[PDB]
């Protein structure tokens, strides 16, 4: 399915400020 779905918990979960 995807593969940035991982690389997606990395970027907008370090917006979670």
């Amino acid at each position: 399915e995807m593969a940035l779905s991982k690389f997606f918990r990395d970027f907008i979960l370090q917006r979670k400020k």
